[PDB]
């Protein structure tokens, strides 16, 4: 039980990881080493190489990923050694600003002690470090409804929203042996934040939108050679898709296509004048400017589509299986202009991985 499958996965991983980095000769002592550990202790300490190579294994073997070419230059910090709420705060504080690096973002990942066997050391209760909260009182609605359990968390805790549609939530997390999480408030000189213009209409700066610069992944586990490290949030740069066909457009996000709509000329009244297309078009192409014009990280869909092709050639190149998920790789805007909409991807599961898990909160 346990004990064995952990050796398992340590064997595979060891195996793979030691032959990427030249060091299949180092895989017999190390192996062997990792023999007596679990043996002695239930479990085994990855090197920081293993842990680092492992993180970026992790991030080339997501299949719903297009943006893995740079897999090999995610920036790892190993923060295994916390010990403290407060050592835990200033990790992700340090994260954010790392990772933003004055816009010139850094796709970086900070890694907490995994599970000890279930364990959790640390429990993140954000889905990313920088979100906006949501609310519903009286059926009127505010900020991010994607939001709204975990802000409903956070004012049970004492937290209190100013009810804003652009609220930051606070960090919130639970150390082992607590029994409730503790958060605290982002200072905001950490936090940068992109107001939506468009580059040929004015006016579309009535609309007050904005969204943030980075987002930082925070709820899923990686698991390497059979190690749970359920707390090691990570982020890259956005793909603009994902700000102006998803969050800021969705029915149940902050739907504001109709509201685009108005802005730019158009009505949103029949079908077949493909008013909602339209404002998507719109809306994504001011997405893209904003982020561009303030100097922060992002890629338009098409260019990550082309950045994928070579992620695609280069595993080919490099004898790896590639694994991908064809219904989250294509695009929600013009999914069918891309190489990735005409070909079809193998959506098996190799680990290391980037895994879902179960929300600490209700
Ligand atoms: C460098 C810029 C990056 C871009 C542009 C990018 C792009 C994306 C996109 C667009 C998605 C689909 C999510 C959606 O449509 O809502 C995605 C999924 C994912 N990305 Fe990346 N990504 C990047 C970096 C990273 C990094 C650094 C990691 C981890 C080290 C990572 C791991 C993943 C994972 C695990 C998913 C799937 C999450 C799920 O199942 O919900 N990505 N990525
Ligand atoms: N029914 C379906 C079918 C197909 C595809 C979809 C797309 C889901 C998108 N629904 C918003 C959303 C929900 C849950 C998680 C999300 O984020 C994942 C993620 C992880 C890492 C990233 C790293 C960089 C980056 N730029 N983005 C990332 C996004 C998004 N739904
Ligand atoms: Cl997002």
């Amino acid at each position: 039980e346990e004990k064995e499958i952990l050796w398992n996965e340590a064997k595979a991983f060891i195996a793979a990881c030691y032959q990427e980095l030249g060091k299949a000769a180092e895989v017999k002592d190390r192996l062997a080493d990792i023999k007596s550990e679990i043996d002695l202790t239930g479990s085994y300490v990855h090197t920081k190489e293993e842990l680092e190579h492992g993180a970026k294994m992790a991030w080339r073997n997501s299949n719903r990923c297009i943006g893995r070419l740079f897999w090999n230059s995610l920036n790892v910090i190993d923060r295994r050694d916390v010990r403290t709420k407060e050592e835990v705060r200033d990790a992700l504080f340090h994260h954010i600003e790392t990772a933003t690096n004055n816009g010139k973002i850094r796709p970086t990942i900070t890694i907490f002690p995994p599970e000890e066997k279930g364990e959790k050391q640390v429990e993140i209760w954000n889905h990313q470090l920088i979100r906006y909260a949501g609310y519903e009182s009286d059926g009127e609605r505010i900020g991010d409804p994607a939001s709204c359990s975990l802000t409903a968390a956070c004012e049970e805790l004492g937290w209190r929203g100013e009810r804003t549609d652009f609220d930051l939530l606070p960090l919130i997390f639970r150390m082992k042996g607590d029994e409730q999480p503790v958060w605290y408030e982002l200072p905001r000189s950490l936090v940068i934040e992109v107001p939506i213009t468009h580059p040929d209409i004015e006016a579309f700066s009535d609309l007050e939108l904005k969204w943030y610069g980075v987002p930082i992944i925070s709820d899923m586990k990686l698991e390497v050679g059979g190690i749970h490290y359920n707390a090691a949030p990570f982020n890259g740069w956005y793909m603009g898709t994902e700000i102006g066909a998803r969050n800021l457009a969705d029915e149940k996000r902050y739907d504001k296509l109709k509201k685009v709509a108005s802005v730019i000329g158009i009505a949103a009244d029949y079908n077949t004048d493909l008013w909602k297309d339209q404002a998507l078009v719109e809306l994504n192409k001011a997405v893209l400017h904003s982020y561009k014009k303030q100097g922060v990280s992002i890629v338009d869909h098409h260019t990550a589509a082309s950045q994928f092709k070579r992620f695609e050639e280069q595993a080919e190149e490099a004898g790896r299986k590639l694994t991908g998920d064809w219904t989250w790789l294509i695009p929600p805007i013009s999914p069918a202009a891309t190489h990735i909409f005409h070909r079809s991807y193998d959506n098996s599961i190799v680990k290391p991985n980037y895994f879902y898990q179960d929300k600490p909160y209700e």
